[PDB]
């Protein structure tokens, strides 16, 4: 549900790291992001109101990089420079009961990456 979705958003975002980055660093990157998103969005997924709480889930890359990015890279001996530098500028993600989302550049379209 909640769990399949972090799914989808990790998948999309460490496809940006793989063949630059470590290959075990990279998947561990992957196994902390998915625990800390769980972590946060506990007590903050409300499938009768999909939006609601939706600023608070988004992981955001601007010229600030999002806190569970930041922990996945500390937690995976990643320089967390590294690892903006091989994902999009200005990036959101929008993971939300029933759909996840993303932008890339502060006037990019949303594009869908999963709807149910
Ligand atoms: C996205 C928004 C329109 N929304 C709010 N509650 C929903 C429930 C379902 C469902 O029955 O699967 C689908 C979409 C829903
Ligand atoms: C005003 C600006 C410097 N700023 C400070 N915190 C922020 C968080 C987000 C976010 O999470 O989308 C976007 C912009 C933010
Ligand atoms: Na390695």
């Amino acid at each position: 549900h909640m769990q399949l979705e972090i799914q989808v958003a990790l998948n999309f975002i460490i496809s940006y790291l793989y063949n630059k980055l470590p290959r075990r660093r990279v998947n561990i990157f992957g196994e902390e992001l998915e625990r800390l998103l769980k972590k946060k969005y506990e007590g903050h997924w409300y499938p009768e109101k999909p939006y609601k709480g939706s600023g608070f889930r988004c992981i955001h890359i601007g010229e600030k990089v999002d806190p569970v990015i930041e922990q996945a890279s500390k937690e995976s001996g990643l320089d967390i420079d590294d690892v903006r530098g091989n994902l999009p500028q200005d990036l959101s993600v929008w993971i939300d009961p029933f759909e996840v989302s993303y932008q890339i550049g502060e006037k990019g379209p949303v594009k869908v990456l999963y709807v149910d």
